[PDB]
This record gives structure tokens, C-alpha cells and sequence, in this order.
């Protein structure tokens, strides 16, 4: 099982412009709690 | 299982232009907490 | 399993071009915890 | 299991030009906390 | 507005018992991205 | 605007017994990558 | 605005009994990668 | 903005017992990275 195989990349010609403006993906005043595996309790 | 191969890197051309502005993906003013496996118990 | 394999690096030509404005990715007045593994017991 | 193998790098031909603003990545004001294996306890 | 108050802990009287076998949540041949804010770009 | 207050410790009372196995939350042959802002062009 | 208050600690009687076994959050044949802030350029 | 304040030690009476086995949260055949700030620039 491949499990998500991309295989496509033969002959690739592209080109991109891109602009940004201020605060795009920025976080303020902003909380993130994040935890994988493990035990807390309590 | 390959599990996520991308196997895509054939005769690859390109070119891009990035424009970055103030607190593009900055953080202010922000708390993050993060926590990967471990015991924290109380 | 190869287990997230880019094997995708042949005949690659490319450019680019980058500007980046104040405070891109910076942190001010942020507060971060990480603990990975150990243990803190209170 | 190669674990994460890039295998990708034959006829390589690039260039890159980077222009940087202030503060793109410091840190002012700012509290890391940083702790990997090892015990607390309290 | 509060966002999220818990606001409740007035006489409390609690015990706990708990029993953890092995690789309760242990990661292994695991492989965690992470990346919160900033700029990766390639 | 409180933003995430406990405000709840009054007259606590208890008492907690933990058994822990071997690996409960251990990392063996495990690759973690972590990265909190910054810029990392390629 | 407070952010993350606990404001809980009035009249505090607690006892805890742990035991833990071995490689309870211990890492082997592990690798971990953590940059906090910075510019990696290449 | 008292921005993670505990503010709760009044009359604190508590105990604790603990006992580790081999390897609880130790290191071997692993490779740690971390940096923080600074130019790397290859």
C-alpha cells in the first residue's frame, strides 16, 4: 500500500509570484495549547 | 508501505519571487505551550 | 518502508528571490514552554 | 528502513538572493522555556 | 467576556487511583512534525 | 477579558496514588521535529 | 486581561505516592531537532 | 497584563513520596539539536 504516494513530477516547468500584506498568518493576543502523547493526570 | 514517498523530482524547472511584510507569521503578545510525550503529573 | 522518502533530486535548476520586512517571523512579549520527555512531578 | 531519507542531490545548479529587515527572528521581551528529559520533581 | 472560565472549586474532596501498563502513550518509530508560525519557504 | 482563569482553589482537599509501567511515555527510534518561528529558507 | 490566572491556592492539603519503572520518558536511538527563532538560510 | 501568574501559595501543608527505577528519563544513542537565534547560514 503506497499510503499516499504523490509519483507525479516529470517534466515540471512553473513559476509564481506571490505578494504578502501585514499580519498574513501572524498570531497575537492569541493562546495555543498543544500536546501529543504522554500522561498529564491531573 | 513507501508511507508518503513523493518520488517527483524529474528534469524540475522554476523560479519565484517572494514579497514579505511586517509580521508576516510573527507572534506577539502570545503564549504558546507545547508538550511532546514525558509524564507531567500535577 | 521507506518512511517519508523525497528520493526526487535530478537535473534541478532553479532561483529565487526573497525580501523580507521587520518582524517576518520575530517574537515580542511572548511567552513560550516546550518540554519534550522527563518527567516534572509538580 | 531508510527513516527519513532525502537521496536528492545529482547535477545541482541554483542561486538564491536574500534580502532581510529588521528584526526578522529576535526575540525581545521574551521568556523561552526549554526543557528536554531529566526530572524536576517540584 | 471570560473565554473559557472554569470558575468552580469550592469544597472539593476527591481521590484517585490509577494503574498504567507499558506504552500507555509512548511514541515509537514514530515520526512528529511540528512548526508553529514563522517562514519556511522551501 | 480573563482569558483561560482556573480562579477555583478554595478549602482542596485530596490525595492520588499513580503506578507507572516501563515505556509509559518514552520515545524509542522516534524522530521529532519541532520549530516555533524563525525563517528557514531551504 | 490576566492571561492563564490560576489565582488558586487557599487552604492546600494534598499527599501523592508515585512509583515509576524503567524508561518511564527516556529516549533511545532518538533524534530531535528544536530551533526556536533564528534564520537557518541553507 | 500579568500574563501567567500563579498567585495562590497561602497555608500550604502537603507531602510527597517518589521512587524512580533505571532510565527514567535518560538519553542514550541520541542525538539532540537545538538552537536558538543566531545566523546559520550553511
Amino acid at each position: 500500500d503506497a499510503e499516499f504516494r504523490h509519483d507525479s513530477g516529470y517534466e515540471v516547468h512553473h513559476q509564481k509570484l506571490v505578494f504578502f500584506a501585514e499580519d498574513v498568518g501572524s498570531n497575537k493576543g492569541a493562546i495555543i495549547g498543544l500536546m501529543v502523547g504522554g500522561v498529564v493526570i491531573a
